[PDB]
């Protein structure tokens, strides 16, 4: 009398592809530009059949949905940005879960909007072989809408929306120390940014702009003591070196640098650490401040969560 069923355990997901090196998690798939979407089997205890769950891409699942974070709409990921390994998920006899592989193409990573919440892979299960049913939900109204929880007494679990975004290898949270040779409104001075313990150094975020570029927001004082913000753009080459450029309309910038894996020995927490070293010049033309800076940036953590649930709103 048993009634086997298949479903997607989560309806809204956020996958951040973590390129490069991660300490706390295995990102082999990420470095191959891949992700896996998983389905589950239930309503029984032993799966006696080879189960095949057919699904299709259904772009209308995105209708009327917006990211809670940004208030922008969920956008169906363009077909050329990703390749599904199959049109079905197979859960073999004796197994209770399985997944389908997604290969993200170079097209995905070239899109400037792929560094943030924008594109979504939307899937609907169609039929199932080897189990009685797909968990389609129990509607409390006619014309029910899958993505509107209020339309159901038992929620539908036959679809999933995966928002996808990426970070490049240099993306991370870093501790920064260095020396600025400054000229502030004609007055020259050295600014030493150094705390006795690497642990207490200034915390800064290097975010992703593209496959090669990153952004780093900093501040420096004007002649009045007020803090002036500005953004530098780092652009990385195959060999690990970078050039330094402006990322803010208020600053002209030039320089060079490098990422060195394990460049800092017996650094933060006694472990050897990944670091970025910069030698650069900044002209804050509107504020009359010029800085010749040498910086050391120690990696504290990549600060990425590969998989989270996604908060969406239905305006
Ligand atoms: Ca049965």
């Amino acid at each position: 009398f048993d009634y086997q069923t298949v479903y997607f355990a989560n309806q809204y997901g956020l996958r951040t592809i973590e390129l490069g090196e991660s300490e706390f998690v295995d990102n082999t798939l990420d470095n191959q530009h891949k992700m896996v979407i998983k389905a589950a089997w239930g309503g029984g205890y032993t799966n006696r059949n080879n189960v095949v769950i057919n699904f299709k891409v259904d772009e209308s699942l995105c209708d009327n949905l917006y990211f809670k974070d940004t208030d922008q709409p969920l956008v169906p990921m363009p077909a050329s940005y990703y390749t599904l390994a199959s049109d079905r998920i197979a859960i073999p006899k004796g197994q209770i879960m399985a997944g389908v592989e997604v290969q993200l193409t170079d097209d995905f990573f070239a899109d400037e909007k792929s560094i943030s919440e924008n594109y979504v892979i939307p899937l609907l299960m169609t039929n199932v072989q080897g189990a009685d049913s797909i968990l389609q939900g129990k509607p409390v109204v006619e014309n029910p809408v899958l993505t509107n929880a209020g339309d159901w007494s038992i929620l539908p679990q036959n679809f999933v929306l995966y928002a996808v975004k990426y970070v490049n290898p240099w993306h991370g949270e870093y501790l920064r120390r260095g020396i600025d040779h400054a000229t502030v409104a004609g007055t020259s001075k050295d600014i030493i940014r150094h705390e006795q313990f690497v642990e207490n150094d200034e915390v800064v975020n290097i975010s992703t702009k593209s496959m090669k570029d990153n952004l780093l927001t900093l501040k420096t004082k004007d002649e009045s003591g007020k803090d002036i913000s500005y953004t530098v753009r780092l652009s990385f080459a195959e060999d690990g070196s970078c050039t330094v450029h402006s990322g803010s309309q208020n600053v002209v910038v030039s320089g060079s640098g490098k990422f060195v894996s394990k460049g800092e020995k017996n650094s933060l927490g006694g472990k050897d650490r990944n670091a970025i070293y910069l030698d650069y010049t900044v002209n804050l033309t509107d504020n009359n401040i010029q800085l010749a800076t040498k910086d050391t940036l120690v990696l504290r953590t990549r600060n990425v969560y590969g998989g989270k649930s996604l908060e969406v709103v239905r305006k």
